[PDB]
């Protein structure tokens, strides 16, 4: 279940969140089994043959990663300052750009409009992501630090913006089936995932199946950090939030 690109260093970094790594002898019994998270750097590539003690996989969990596949011009939509951004600079580093503002700290009349970042080429056009036809658009969640200003080519593998992160009584609760703190959460049927309501007590979001039941709809609080993308399929056997 891996799901790669080749980055611009000519490594292979892998998009999936549910890729398993397995060393396999030629008898064919698997002996190890790791988990290479998002946005990994991949020494080697798959079928390849490695040695023992040698590295195979390096990330960085230390800031979430946002990238996008295709390599071009970033525009601003939807960036009017003082409404839906601040200008915010460091004192000493002096590297920073505008700051997304959230909804509940930004005013009224960005509330409704919702900020973020387009993919163009050369000519201006909307570089169609390949495999689809969707344009290069992307979101900007609430405190959102863009790196790279407006008019700056970047590449795959680019940071759009950085925000901020036993024992007797578990086998009694485990033989009780309770449910636990921070409840994982799944998609309960495959199709596209699309936004709805807003602040109308908690979110809502919307499960479009290709042939499915496009009425469906779950509540989902807003207060918690969600990891769902409105612009790529999910499938009943995803993880939506982690837990």
């Amino acid at each position: 279940n891996v799901k790669s690109v080749v980055n611009s260093s000519g490594k292979l970094v892998i998009t999936s969140r549910n890729t398993e790594l397995k060393l396999i002898d030629e008898f064919g019994r698997t002996k190890e089994s790791y988990k290479v998270p998002y946005g990994a750097v991949l020494a080697k590539g798959d079928g390849e043959q490695v040695a023992g003690g040698e590295t195979v996989a390096n990330w960085d969990p230390h800031t979430m990663p946002v990238i996008t596949e295709v390599s071009g011009f970033v525009r601003f939509t939807d960036m009017i300052d003082g409404q839906t951004i601040t200008r915010q600079t460091d004192e000493l580093t002096g590297l920073s750009s505008l700051v997304v503002l959230d909804s509940a700290e930004r005013t009224a009349g960005g509330k409704d409009l919702r900020p973020a970042l387009k993919i163009v080429d050369a000519q201006g056009n909307d570089v169609l992501i390949p495999g689809t036809d969707m344009p290069a658009q992307y979101f900007l969640p609430g405190k959102a630090i863009v790196q790279l200003e407006d008019g700056v080519q970047i590449s795959s593998g680019d940071t759009l913006a950085r925000i901020p992160q036993g024992g007797l009584p578990r086998v009694a609760d485990l033989f009780e089936a309770r449910r636990p703190k921070e409840p994982a959460i799944l998609a309960e049927i495959s199709g596209i995932v699309s936004f709805g309501k807003e602040t109308k007590g908690k979110r809502r979001l919307v499960i479009t199946p290709v042939d499915g039941s496009d009425p469906y709809e779950e509540m989902i609080p807003k207060w918690r950090q969600l990891n769902v993308f409105e612009g790529e399929r999910v499938e009943r056997g995803d993880v939506i939030s982690d837990g």
